[PDB]
């Protein structure tokens, strides 16, 4: 009989076309079956980098560190490399522009004790916050695989995480990336030395496709490949036109 | 002092180009200033038609007639003219395809007493539900102007309507029409005999522009509105 995770190695052509390697993991919610080009890499755990903004947002909201998605967090005045960071942000734009210093302040206000407790409740990756509370997802001990990202995202989609429904709805709003008459994408990118991420889902009229992809990234060039390669897989599988 | 409301008649060119006439009303949330090509028409009251799906959704959710955005409303098996209506729906797709029979069923379950009480609490238009409980927004006594649509939508945006915050968040999710790196549009279209509507808002990084347009009478509703938004440098 059929397997929970089916391997489709033909997607490697989309990584090969761009002289890269990685994994795309898809989960068809209606069919309760998953698909990936590399079963092994689907289960390899990596630093989450900026994809950690999803659980960080949930915890910050549930504890009231963030009151709502409209609350303004003033620029601390320090000019950083990414120009979109040097301005005031709310939760919506802090996600969209992946504004690390805003999220570092969230993490410091959450604190290590509550951060560890929440990640355990979320069953998130290896749950290891060793390092600094404001950088463990960038250079500390936490590791999460693409399949673990799917499991976490499915809980979020269904409001099943151990935080309020409100917190989950707000974060899903903040994840909005693209919407048209054909589909809605809610997702979060990430990048740390040598690995780029894109995780999220595609909402259709009568199904949801969760996705988690990571790929080798020798430099910061080709960050757009994260979405481009994923979309090539989504197009091949007739999920988007 | 400055004017809360300014008239810009140059937008009439966008209507005239299509041999039509109408009004676009814009509200700059940050500045607390509004703009329209026709001050009089901006404040004249019309049947809301399918733009009434916004308050109808809020009421159905708040009262528990609709449990959440996943609850399925089964097709009743009657083949109707709009093909996308001839299938099962949830709140998201019922809004998206403007599925009338689903919303007539909501209205019957809400009932006249609860519908009237909710519209009064919402300050919604003339608050008058006279007519059929399941069609008064298309052929009954209720009327609302474009500026009144904006006042209602601003309350919804800020979670200030009397219904639960949850209901307001769910409906705002169901209003999602378009999103990209430049803007998010949450809106609802409508058409009554001789009037087309598009009402909603454009979310930018650090401002929100509310809009309500109506025009004498379908893709022109969005196209004309977008020409105004482009002229005002709101969208690219
Ligand atoms: C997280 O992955 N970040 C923050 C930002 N995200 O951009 S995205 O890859 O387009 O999501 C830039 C990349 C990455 C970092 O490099 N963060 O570490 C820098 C800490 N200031
Ligand atoms: C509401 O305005 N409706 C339902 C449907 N909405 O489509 S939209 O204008 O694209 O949002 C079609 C038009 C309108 C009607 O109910 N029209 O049918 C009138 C016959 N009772
Ligand atoms: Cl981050
Ligand atoms: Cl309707
Ligand atoms: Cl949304």
């Amino acid at each position: 009989g059929p397997k929970e995770w089916q391997e489709n190695k033909s997607w490697n052509a989309h990584f090969t076309e761009h002289k890269s390697q990685g994994v795309v993991v898809l989960w068809n919610e209606n069919k309760q079956q998953g698909f990936t080009n590399n079963l092994k890499r689907a289960n390899q755990a990596f630093l989450p980098a900026s994809t950690f903004k999803i659980p960080n947002s949930l915890i910050a909201l549930d504890l009231g560190v963030v009151k709502d998605e409209h609350q303004v967090f003033k620029w601390d005045g320090q000019t950083r490399d990414i120009a979109t960071w040097n301005r005031d942000h709310n939760l919506i734009t802090a996600m969209k522009y992946s504004v690390v210093p805003v999220y570092q302040e969230f993490a410091r206000q959450i604190g290590e004790a509550r951060m560890s407790k929440m990640l355990h409740a979320f069953d998130y990756g290896n749950e290891d916050i060793s390092g600094n509370v404001d950088s463990f997802w960038l250079d500390g001990g936490i590791r999460i695989s693409a399949t673990e990202q799917i499991s976490f995202l499915r809980k979020l989609y269904h409001n099943k995480l151990h935080v309020s429904e409100r917190s989950q709805r707000i974060v899903k709003q903040a994840m909005l990336t693209e919407a048209n008459g054909d589909y809605i994408i809610r997702a979060k990118t990430g990048y740390s030395p040598k690995i780029g991420w894109w995780v999220g889902w595609v909402e259709l009229d009568d199904n949801v496709w969760f996705f988690a992809m990571n790929m080798d990234m020798p430099t910061s060039d080709g960050l757009g490949l994260r979405q481009a390669i994923t979309k090539e897989v989504l197009k091949q599988e007739k999920i988007i036109p």
